[PDB]
This record gives C-alpha cells, structure tokens and sequence, in this order.
C-alpha cells in the first residue's frame, strides 16, 4: 500500500465529468475542475488541463496523468507551507500519506486550518488527535473516508484500507 493506491481507493476513477460530494465538476481520480456551476466552464478547464478538445471524456492514461500531477502538487504544497511542513517532517511514512490524503481532498489552506489537530499530531498524541479531527465539517460530510484517514493517523498502519 502507498499514497497512490490509498487515494485511488478514496477517490475512485471516472472517465467522464461528474459532480463530487460537494456538487463540483470533477474528473478522473478526484481532479477538481471548477467550482462554477457551468458545465461549459468545466469542459473548458478540462480541455486546458489535457491539451485537446475532450468533449468531457478522457482516457485512463490521461486520468492517471492528472493524478500524478495532483499528488506531486499536494506533496510540494505541504513542503512549501509553514504550518504543514513541520508536521509532515515529524511524521512516519504511513502518517505522512494520511496528511497528503487530506491535502489532496480539501487543499493546503483547508488542512492548515486544523490548528489544534496539527499540534496534537506533532506531539504524537494519536488518540487525542483522532478525536479532534472528527469534530469537523470534513468528518460529518464524508464520514467513511474521514474514518479511514483518521484511523491511519491513530494507528500508523494501513489497516483501514485492507
Ligand atoms: S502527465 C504526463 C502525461 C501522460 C500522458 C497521458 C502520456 N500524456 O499525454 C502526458 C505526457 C501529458
Ligand atoms: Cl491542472
Ligand atoms: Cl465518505
């Protein structure tokens, strides 16, 4: 198990434009296209991201291309952020993947707002962090995915994904 397989489980794979849990236009492996309600705006972003006239449908290779770019962007967003980098540096390899997962889903600014959870993770207070992480809109809106990520933070194992 690794971060690519983990996010592939959490995000799924769809080759046609769809709406995510929030109603935003998305494609591939959780690649957010736009938060605008216009399908034409989403098709325009898609063509721009892929470099061709797609008409809303991409191939599996194109979906994995965006996926690689998005995982790379998430990791580099963590390392550039003054609040996230110290937490990431303090974590073991499995818990680092859990932090990448969160950044992938809600963005670098959103995760950096979990000020109290991040401090508990840095102090390695795993049970207390898990309780604090669940007191969030994130947990209430996507509870099954949040539980898997929180369990990864709590245990340091991949057991939630087996
Ligand atoms: S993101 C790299 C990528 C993969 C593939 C689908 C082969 N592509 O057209 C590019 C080179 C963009
Ligand atoms: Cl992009
Ligand atoms: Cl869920």
């Amino acid at each position: 198990m690794n971060i690519f397989e983990m996010l592939r489980i959490d995000e799924g794979l769809r080759l046609k434009i769809y709406k995510d849990t929030e109603g935003y236009y998305t494609i591939g492996i959780g690649h957010l296209l736009t938060k605008s309600p216009s399908l034409n705006a989403a098709k325009s972003e898609l063509d721009k991201a892929i470099g061709r006239n797609t008409n809303g449908v991409i191939t599996k290779d194109e979906a994995e291309c965006l996926f690689n770019q998005d995982v790379d962007a998430a990791v580099r967003g963590i390392l550039r952020n003054a609040k996230l980098k110290p937490v990431y540096d303090s974590l073991d390899a499995v818990r680092r993947a859990a932090l990448i997962n969160m950044v992938f889903q809600m963005g670098e600014t959103g995760v950096a707002g979990f000020t109290n959870s991040l401090r508990m993770l840095q102090q390695k207070r795993w049970d207390e962090a898990a309780v604090n992480l669940a007191k969030s809109r994130w947990y209430n809106q996507t509870p099954n995915r949040a539980k898997r990520v929180i369990t990864t933070f709590r245990t340091g194992t991949w057991d939630a994904y087996k």
